[PDB]
């Protein structure tokens, strides 16, 4: 009966606090009476828990029950899942909501695949990308990729409640644990889990609130590093498939141990250094094998050895010699062409955004440069780039600025290339490509009106650099396009937009309008006014209205008229109808089309 | 020398504390003030030097000094100008002295004029008193024969301009005083029918009063590029277009009626397409051209850095850039060099406007230096450098440069606080009718440290990603920025000397900089700090800090902190005696 249950657990929530959830839930394309909510309130001290229960009371298909305060969202979670009555089991939480297909979308791909666990696409208010690599494309089968299938591993999947009884998957109860949602996650695919990718739809939208969380056990630097203990000897007590053990080793010692041997090492005081390092060179010998190391890249086996030779010094230096190597990527072209918007883009390692990146060839091997006194220390393999100049990675992105969803542009073209700039000295350049089909990332009806913003992601050398797409010339272009005012822009951050609905940027002042060739019919009261530049393509009909006012009458009463944008023959205009109104003199037209009026000085003689 | 102070809601103490630091004996420079003040009086009979536009014309024959000088509110001058000013105008016999003036903001002021010191230089022209600031010192002879006087009357815009130009005219001698900074100007005409108004008035007094033709058509170049000319470029970006319309009319008003045709003869390329498409009337043109223009310059990078003998030495390389972003393009079309534009604007223009074919060859690349602390700027003189026009794809070209310059930091020390400040670097970079005088930037981290004579100077990339030269530890500690070899730390128990060398430091000449230390026990969380005195040394290519312990009462493992000119380290010496 009861296809979804949704679990939001709470401890001195104002209602006002749940206000979009409730809302999100509300706009679900499911009948409500298909799903259901169970809130569990952990022992609230204020009185929200009387106003939660009064809310619930015109619900139906909303239950909320308060237990014994727990300190943790933990055991409110446990509780609300034996209470659920649906098939699905989604953990929301109370700061976050739900995309109106999400229940729809993700209960159909679960039930016609008889998934256990439905990774459904998860949105972040900030960020180039989440889960870029596993919310590529649709997978049913996606367990046979190995552990990884449920990377990033948050706990807003859609997740079989019978399952979870099945297997007794519960969250932690006792004490509070670091990545509880790993430890989940985790014993969800080591039970045979059939996992699924939904990647084509955003399901979850996972919002940032200002997390000052002022919590001495997230700052206490040997909490955490107990926490990573028992971490990885969870990995190592559960996991026994090989490749998903293996897996989980590399990507938690890169994230979480070696991830302090880089920007880390400047931006905190020796003694949080000291602490930290010799915490992490103790769990490298005891927990880490030797293997794992093979399976870094080149500047993460340097950390790793000099890591377990104790040599924080040269891990020092490294991490000052590494600072600042990014990719920036520069707009050297950007037009629209029939239907779409094409770009062409340019780019090269630097530090900052200045000089250049270079890479030393030294005989026939392309070399880190690194000084002598710590390039005499390392094994010789492991600052020798040769292998891995033809592994560069260069791809668009785009990011609605208003759902905050995050999409790989397909179809590009680039190309990377190792170029000897002076000496033995080489830089590396990019070349890309791409065009932006603004159709392929509206799917729900408020994606058509949103400004979009254009990034890049340069890989190689194991550096990642997802950066927003810029210029420095001013760039503004507009077109129409099938029903779709669009305009691309360097917005006032000097970042590349692209704003479709006129939600930023009036379409008519970009374009500038004919203002020799407006013509009036006075028997039709039809005033045609053309667009300059702006490119057409299809037939488009765009509805607003424009505002009269009598030149010379200082304080004029707005004639309020209706006019209509047009896009017919690879030409715009707009439109103003007067119809029958009695006019006479000269006046000030201001077109207002979709919200957005225009500064182009329009006068009219009747 | 008699100075004259306008009160204008009177900072009197203020004033008054700045102008007692002078070097000069009081006895020989006089203060006049104006007030026609209960306060005044009293600051009057403290000390005997103080007497007590309209406030100013009447203390011009008031005064009884050789030179006067114009103190404005705020103003700030320099200890040793007072004597260095008054014997360069008496050896000189000139009737008006423009000493080194130095602003806050910016990295130079009066970069063309204020580059060599020349007491002959009225034989350029009008030119020499450039900037007209009110900031220079004046003889009352010149003054009261010539008649020449602040325009006394409702507030007239560029009165300096006004009060420059009238003693030029009347045949002044004047010297150019590069050779010391002298005002310091701290600064601290809005309607549009008030501002166009002032602007008819200033050109009308250059051709009514100005007869020297060369100083005529200079001042008619000069301000009709600068504040007529001016509007046409960013300004039709940062405004409405009411007001635009307004001030668009009023300044094609004044070219048409004001100045001659030939005026645009002197002016450079992208000058002489505003002033065309100005008479002509089209705004929408200079719009456009307006948004094609924007964010032109040029970012200078540190290729290399290093210190040399007794010089901190750059090797930098620029290029023009769309706001440091993408690379700026000129176009070669047939057998000339073509300026990038649309084919609506270039077909409307003179051919020969957007063609910088013979302009080419006038690049410049230049450094700079600022002191944090005078705000004083500087050209770095013995430099290298090379501009280059280079094709990058199709007919499109890139206009890069590479330069190499030598500091001596000696140069630019005059005052005893100069020898302890902060120092920064930039480049100036002119063509093709633009300038860019930007800072010196550099991506990845830059800290080298070096003992040079006494002197302490440390090159770092700063917390803005530019170049900056502490001298003197003003910021940073050059015992923590040169690390230490604490595997050769010596220690004598007998005298007491602890030595601690440094790692990466580049060691010139023979220094003796003293400081102290402070010790604590190891793990011990608080104790009794005693200080110790301490001291650092530069010998042979090596540099070292001895600490001194003569009278030793301690024991056990001990924590060490350098402290040489106030600047601690945290290289953590844990020393064990
Ligand atoms: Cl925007």
């Amino acid at each position: 009966d009861i296809k979804i249950s949704v679990v939001v657990p709470t401890y001195n929530t104002e209602l006002e606090g749940l206000k979009n959830l409730m809302a999100s839930i509300d706009k679900q394309t499911m009948n409500p009476d298909e799903y259901e909510l169970v809130f569990v309130d952990d022992g609230s001290t204020t009185d929200t828990y009387e106003r939660l229960q009064e809310f619930a009371e015109t619900r139906p298909n909303m239950t909320v029950k308060q237990i014994e305060n727990s300190g943790w969202g933990s055991r409110p979670r446990n509780i609300a899942t034996k209470m659920a009555k649906g098939e699905y089991i989604l953990y929301l939480d109370h700061d976050d909501t739900v995309f109106p297909e999400t229940f729809e979308r993700v209960y159909n791909f679960g039930k016609e695949n008889n998934l256990d666990v439905v990774s459904g696409k998860e949105v972040r208010t900030n960020g180039w990308s989440w889960g870029w690599k596993q919310f590529s494309e649709n997978n049913p089968h996606a367990e046979e990729m190995g552990i990884e299938c449920l990377l990033p591993m948050t706990p807003h999947k859609f997740y079989k409640r019978e399952f979870l009884l099945e297997n007794d998957i519960t969250f932690d109860d006792g004490a509070r644990v670091l990545w509880e949602d790993v430890y989940f996650n985790s014993k969800a695919f080591i039970h045979g889990a059939k996992v699924g990718i939904l990647a084509d739809y955003p399901t979850y939208y996972w919002i940032a609130t200002g997390a000052n969380n002022s919590s001495s056990f997230g700052r206490d630097p040997h909490e955490k590093w107990n926490q990573i203990n028992k971490l990885f000897n969870f990995f190592k007590d559960n996991i026994k498939e090989q490749r998903d053990l293996d897996f989980m080793l590399t990507h938690w010692y890169r994230s979480r141990v070696l991830g302090i041997l880089g920007q880390w090492l400047l931006k905190n005081n020796n003694e949080r250094i000291d602490i930290e390092f010799n915490y992490a060179k103790k769990l490298a010998e005891e927990l880490i094998p030797a293997y794992i190391s093979e399976n870094l890249d080149k500047n993460n086996q340097v950390k790793d050895y000099l890591l377990r030779q104790g040599d924080l010094d040269s891990l020092k230096k490294l991490a000052q010699i590494d600072a600042g190597i990014t990719a920036l990527s520069y707009v050297e072209d950007a037009y629209f062409k029939e239907d779409k918007l094409f770009f062409k883009t340019s780019t090269k390692m630097t530090y900052e955004d200045k000089e250049d990146f270079f890479i030393e060839k030294t005989a026939d091997r392309m070399e880190r440069i690194l000084p002598e006194e710590i390039k005499s220390k390392l094994p010789k393999e492991f600052f020798d780039y040769s292998d891995d100049l033809a592994e560069f990675t260069y791809e668009p992105s785009i990011k609605g600025r208003n759902s905050r969803a995050t999409w790989k542009i397909d179809g590009s073209t680039s190309n990377v290339e190792v170029v000897n700039k002076k000496a033995n000295l080489y830089k590396i350049e990019g070349e890309m490509s791409f065009s932006v089909q603004i159709n392929d990332y509206i799917l729900d009806a408020a994606d058509k009106k949103q400004p979009w913003d254009i990034a890049t992601r340069f890989t190689g050398l194991g550096y990642t650099s997802h950066r927003a797409l810029t210029i420095g010339k001013i760039l503004i272009k507009t077109a129409l396009i099938n029903n779709k005012t669009m305009i691309v822009y360097k917005n006032a951050s000097g970042l590349i937009s692209l704003d479709v609905g006129s939600s930023v940027r009036s379409i008519v002042e970009d374009s500038g309008v004919k203002r020799e060739q407006i013509l009036i019919d006075k028997t039709s009261g039809k005033v045609t006014i053309p667009l300059n530049e702006i490119h057409v393509f299809g037939e488009s009909l765009i509805e607003g209205n424009a505002e009269l006012k009598p030149v010379g009458i200082s304080d004029a009463d707005p004639i309020n008229v209706k006019a209509k944008l047009i896009g017919e023959a690879n030409k715009a205009r707009v439109e103003v109808l007067l119809g029958d109104e009695k006019l006479s003199g000269e006046y000030h037209l201001v077109t207002n089309i979709q919200g957005k009026k225009d500064k182009q000085q329009i006068k009219i003689t009747l």
